[PDB]
């Protein structure tokens, strides 16, 4: 019970531009834990936005860029944190990507619109507060048919 | 004679935000060459800040972090590019810290001011368009006495 404060604020620095998030670790604090020490530690470096579908969102943090792969820090799926305050009811909301209930890894999305079938689905834990105009940048860079872009789009390094 | 046109343009992302700088490919050819294949290929990647001197400079590029490190993309150190129209003749000017004649490697410092003494001594192959306050934040950082900085400032990545 005596520990350490976790991190609410992140600035993820793109191929594109900064993209700067507030987190909510009072809530979500697996969830923040997990993707702030990852962070910190240099997980996400270099990871594609492997994942970008125009009016809807952008999606990284997995190591062999394609869906497949990544980890908790704790080397297992770890549980969703849901709350009826945190909502997909606006854009630009940071969400767990996930294959299921209590799934969680590395992987990551942010929304471009609001997504509210994603609710009691994936752990909101975070928005944008800065850089909303380089989410909309990498939302539109053109995309094959399995929504991959033709150029890469990476995340250089997320500091704090 | 057949080639492909250097880059004259590159977004130095750093742990205190983004630094645009413009490039002299055509004056300075080996200099912006050299620059921009380790840039392409990270080889500038999360290298120190190690030396910062407010109201001069700041200076990185060394993979061991101390000004006695790294190496061109020869293999080899290179020579002086100097021209009488590229001078330090005004603040965030872009050069080549080196040992003396012809010894460029990959180090480089940003000056925060006109630094006229250095001219037709370091190789001048760019400028800060946009940015300036951030290098001002790097400028202005708590060092030791031998000028590297307590908390570490980075180059994350320079895309192009
Ligand atoms: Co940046
Ligand atoms: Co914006
Ligand atoms: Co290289």
């Amino acid at each position: 019970s005596a520990t350490t404060s976790l991190p609410e604020n992140v600035i993820m620095h793109t191929t594109l531009g900064d993209i700067h998030m507030k987190l909510y670790p009072e809530e979500c604090p697996k969830t923040v834990e997990n993707f702030t020490t990852h962070c910190r530690n240099g997980y996400y470096d270099n990871h594609l936005f492997h994942r970008v579908i125009r009016g809807f969102m952008i999606q990284t943090g997995d190591p062999l860029g394609d869906g497949t792969g990544g980890q908790s820090i704790w080397g297992r799926e770890f549980e969703d944190e849901f709350h009826k305050s945190l909502r997909h009811d606006r854009p630009f909301t940071l969400s767990m990507a996930n294959a299921g209930p209590n799934t969680n890894g590395s992987q990551f999305f942010i929304t471009t619109v609001a997504t509210p079938w994603l609710d009691n689905k994936h752990t909101v834990f975070g928005r944008v507060v800065k850089g909303m105009d380089v989410v909309q940048g990498i939302e539109k860079v053109k995309t094959d048919k399995n929504d991959r872009p033709y150029q890469d789009v990476k995340i250089l390094n997320v500091t704090v």
